């Protein structure tokens, strides 16, 4: 698929720098022609076939096409897509109150109240998400923006599709591997993947939010993943005293090693504490 090869700078006007990674920098932008704000991320291409520095085309291609298809209020919206040799600039929705990682460093331990309230949210976008077989294989607090930081209750909208992969036979078994801490056993051990993957992330960002530690962080990332794989993680007292059991079930049933026995997103949402690298 070929993108829009305009000069982006014809068209919009970036400013400051809202994040990036390995291979990418989001810039906040605004449109000439209409005043609105939008984020862009710069991607970078692939120099040569045989290449690891960059992003394959079959990689970025397949984020763009996943980004085409979602439209929900818990995720990022894709406006448009631009391209030159060196990039391809994903002008993407603009999400202004920061990662939820920083939120939670800033502020005091969250209540449970607080901390189902984001939960739900992203229950709801990732329900959406496993509707349409996408898992996205990548979820964690770096990977949740929230709208308005300053609201008792922020909105939050899922991103970082960079990983993402439609699941139309039950698993995909390819080169995917997200940040130790968050991984399931079945990334470690290299075994095919589907949607149960963002189901024990989903445990490990409940775990994050309710305590301010977590489970499975090891001293290097050799320890962190030998831990995820030998689903080695307690409820330390001091964190969770006063944390509700039917919180800690949740949590349970989440970090579970065989993904057949692991909740589904419909089971999470009709769950007692919920239902109304090298």
């Amino acid at each position: 698929t070929v993108f829009r090869q305009e000069n982006v700078d014809d068209y919009y006007d970036t400013g400051e720098e809202l994040g990036s990674g390995k291979f990418a920098v989001v810039k906040k932008c605004r449109e000439k022609s209409t005043g609105l704000q939008y984020a862009a991320k710069f991607i970078k291409k692939r120099r040569t076939k045989s290449s690891r520095r960059g992003v394959s085309r079959e990689d970025i291609e397949r984020e763009v096409s996943i980004l085409k298809e979602i439209q929900h209020p818990n995720v990022i919206t894709l406006h448009e897509v631009y391209e030159n040799k060196t990039d391809v600039i994903l002008i993407l929705e603009l999400v202004a109150g920061g990662e939820l990682f920083d939120f939670l460093a800033e502020k005091e331990s969250l209540t449970e109240e607080e901390a189902t309230e984001f939960l739900k949210q992203i229950l709801n976008g990732v329900y959406y998400l496993h509707s349409l077989q996408i898992a996205h294989f990548d979820l964690k607090p770096e990977n949740i923006m929230l709208l308005d930081r300053n609201v008792p209750k922020p909105r939050i909208k899922i991103i970082d599709f960079g990983l993402a992969h439609k699941i139309d036979f039950g698993n995909e078994f390819k080169n995917i591997f997200g940040t130790p801490e968050f991984v399931a056993p079945e990334i470690v051990n290299y075994e095919p993947l589907g949607l149960e993957a963002d189901m024990w992330s989903i445990g490990v960002i409940t775990y994050i939010l309710l305590s301010g530690a977590s489970p499975f962080l090891g001293d290097t990332k050799q320890e962190t993943l030998a831990n995820v794989s030998a689903v080695n993680y307690e409820f330390e007292d001091e964190y969770f005293s006063n944390t509700s059991a039917l919180a800690k079930d949740f949590i349970r049933r989440l970090l579970v090693k065989d993904p057949k026995k692991r909740m589904t997103i419909q089971d999470s949402l009709q769950h007692p504490w919920i239902k109304p690298q090298f």
